[PDB]
């Protein structure tokens, strides 16, 4: 019999990427794998599809959702989380995406598929699933840590028992010694309880064990203590697949092949962000202060006044699009600057290079402290206050960035760090290859999908 | 007006506390409706109409076909009690797993506002969310042997050791408890089967997955495995117990000849399984022990010649229906010997009377060591082997059973056992009464079943 996975993520490009890597995986172990999209984001995956779809390379399906823009009251086309600007739209998009729940519903019961795999921002999608006894799979695109630190935070709430934002309070019971301030959380948690994103982060993790289980783009060497913490002492059933992107295996890469090894700084922060003015002409002053060699991507009143002219062939900077993985991959970068979203510190680690840690929003700050502090791959450039909005007093100066793009590259600890990123990398390979941890826990998955009765 | 749907399995040690549960609801203005089986109804049927006329409100009964031919039992086999030995155990699981489909007609029809389903029902969480009604598990057990099985289940102390009487610490709790091998039952520690051993992962994974866990139990009784159960273990709980509280002659005229605290009460139910061998070695104990005693015995090999003669004056034997709670109640008894079943346990705290524990199977050991460890209002009779069938090989001996008996009643700290057990008596009735611990927390499940959406 052939086996049949639905995969339900939620419209954000740090979601859908990763899904479509995973729909792969199950395609290429023979699993019909369909992507629920909506029209507007259907040609980031389409594109992506016909790409890979060459030789070998088995089939994805797409079915398409109405996303009823209009009937909640988003700016018609706004079918994105990253369209979502501003506290008004964020709450509007939400009750979009939870009136997708009779779509959802009425394929489950037309197609009646082994498994639903549903991004973890769809609570609901345990319910909808159980209504015609299928089971549904979490999948949040984040490290065993981030999923662990969450789920301390949320239950033992350490912030409750300190006076001042600046005050460190230790995560209970890790195995590891944690130390974060209320400024690296969210300020609803903190400061003025919104129920709103509390009640949405609660039905999130309770569904971590309301559902059959967890997929963590992850692998065990990685993270082996919180691989086991997420499973004995938070007591989620879990497979880790990852690292997702290593499934399917330009002008700068002619530059960076002239250059030293290890010579070069890359630095790509993705579309996650909006990167303003005033912190654009900080990081601009701090890389020609390091005297490192860089390639820059940016998505001209924010530059220094000579800086294209004072810095040609030292130093290259990309508007748009970068071939980020071939840039990472290439002998001559030898550190990788990140917000620490969890698909930018895999692709860190796949490539092995040491990260200079930059996190703003969402997972990022507990990233930091895996990739800083456990795994010792990077530093921190310093910024340690949570926000989805960009404020001029938050805008990191010169003088922090120069430290860390030096500290990087020519620290005592440099060389260091190189080797224990080249070791995560060489081990990151192997956890997907025939034989690997990741490749296991898959195989493992689809038996136990196949078995379920 | 709010209706609960109670459905406990076809056990007298279940279907009792379930319908005393169903009194509390009733006494607050909820229709409760039991789910049973015909053969099963005249159970329910007596203690409604004896305890109803007073006026109290009406509890319905629903009964359900018990497809005993579909698996091979005997169409009179509508009970856990009458599924002895290893087969007929096997068969009647898969009978009551086959309820699911009137279970799941009779929701479609009524639309009850909560289902409250047996531990032993892990499919019925799956059967209420089909119309979005939300179940409650109920076990009839201590928070102690929830959390206990739920840590040797997840943290296996029993695979570090390497003889059937080496002793373990249980994980994580804040006594120290120490268990053999030969008290877990022989799945789960000898020759793995995978019928016993996947039927408790789901009814663990059960507590977990549904709305939340009734408890018979009251916070002041265990107040740290109250905790440990809904923090260390996650679980959504409310403790509404003892549930035997809610409503509220020969041997009384014969006891109040005797001093206080003087006669030892022998009851181990009509539930319980009592071979020729083990009753013979029971009569020998008591005689031996000089001590007081009123002995009942379910409906004559057994007994020495002349027994009856030679206790007449400080020993009764009663053959089928005793007046347990009176006796119990009474001033003269100064002991229990039981079988450390949690309703048994209960009818011990609530008439404030030390233990001497007899565990058989079930959770029957975690509470023996409840009662004997950390309450410490009683003493073992030194049963230590779980198992569903009675051999003679295992049965207790006079000397055991004499020691037992001895200490119970004039041993080194008999009088303290007896002003703890005095203690929890009175705390025990504190926290059902009105402003009580478990008054409250039924207010409050109440409240929370009205609210929900
Ligand atoms: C099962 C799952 O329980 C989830 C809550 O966990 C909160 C803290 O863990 C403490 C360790 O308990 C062990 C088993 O845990
Ligand atoms: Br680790
Ligand atoms: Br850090
Ligand atoms: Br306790
Ligand atoms: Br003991
Ligand atoms: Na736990």
């Amino acid at each position: 019999q052939q086996l049949h996975v639905v995969f339900f993520p939620i419209m954000a490009h740090g979601h859908m990427i990763p899904t479509l890597d995973i729909a792969r995986l199950f395609a290429a172990r023979n699993v019909r794998a369909t992507i629920i999209t909506t029209p507007l984001n259907a040609h980031t995956f389409t594109k992506a599809i016909e790409m890979g779809k060459k030789n070998g390379s088995p089939t994805i399906h797409l079915e398409l959702f109405k996303f009823p823009a209009q009937d909640v009251g988003l700016p018609e086309g706004c079918e994105n989380l990253e369209q979502a600007l501003g506290s008004s739209l964020i709450e509007k998009f939400f009750k979009g995406v939870g009136l997708l729940r009779e779509q959802l519903e009425a394929y489950l019961e037309k197609t009646r598929p082994n498994c639903l795999v549903a991004d973890m921002f769809f609570p609901w999608a345990t319910d909808s699933a159980a209504k015609f006894n299928i089971p549904r799979l979490v999948f949040h695109g984040t490290s065993f840590f981030s999923l662990c630190a969450l789920e301390v935070v949320r239950l033992y709430e350490p912030h409750k028992n300190v006076s001042s934002d600046e005050e460190l309070f230790s995560l209970p019971l890790f195995p590891h010694d944690i130390k974060m301030m209320r400024l690296q959380l969210p300020e609803d948690v903190w400061k003025h309880e919104k129920a709103e994103g509390k009640t949405r982060l609660k039905l999130i993790k309770e569904s971590e064990l309301k559902s059959y289980g967890v997929i963590v783009n992850s692998f065990y060497e990685l993270e082996p203590n919180y691989a086991e913490f997420f499973r004995k002492e938070l007591g989620r059933r879990a497979w880790n697949i990852g690292p997702v992107s290593l499934c399917n295996r330009h002008e700068c890469l002619k530059w960076l092949n002239s250059k030293k090894k290890n010579s070069v700084i890359y630095i790509c922060f993705g579309s996650t962000a909006h990167q303003i003015a005033p912190q654009l002409y900080e990081i601009a002053m701090a890389l020609e202060a390091s005297g490192q060699e860089f390639i820059w991507v940016v998505r001209d009143s924010w530059l220094p006044r000579g800086f294209e002219q004072r810095v040609e062939g030292k130093g290259l900077i990309i508007r748009g699009w970068a071939p980020q993985v071939l840039i990472l991959e290439h002998e001559a970068i030898g550190a990788f600057v990140t917000h620490c979203g969890w698909n930018s510190t895999l692709e860190g680690i796949t490539a092995g290079v040491p990260m200079v840690t930059w996190p703003i929003f969402a997972e990022q700050f507990y990233n930091e402290k895996l990739v800083n502090q456990i795994l010792k791959i990077g530093v921190p450039v310093g910024a340690n206050k949570w926000s989805r909005e960009t404020s001029i007093e938050d805008v990191i100066k010169k003088d922090a960035i120069e430290k860390a793009l030096r500290e990087i590259m020519v620290g005592d600890e440099a060389e260091e760090r190189r080797s224990r990123a080249k070791k995560l990398k060489e081990m990151a390979w192997k956890a997907v290859e025939e034989g690997g941890s990741s490749y296991s826990d898959l195989s493992a998955l689809i038996e136990e999908l196949r078995g379920y009765h």
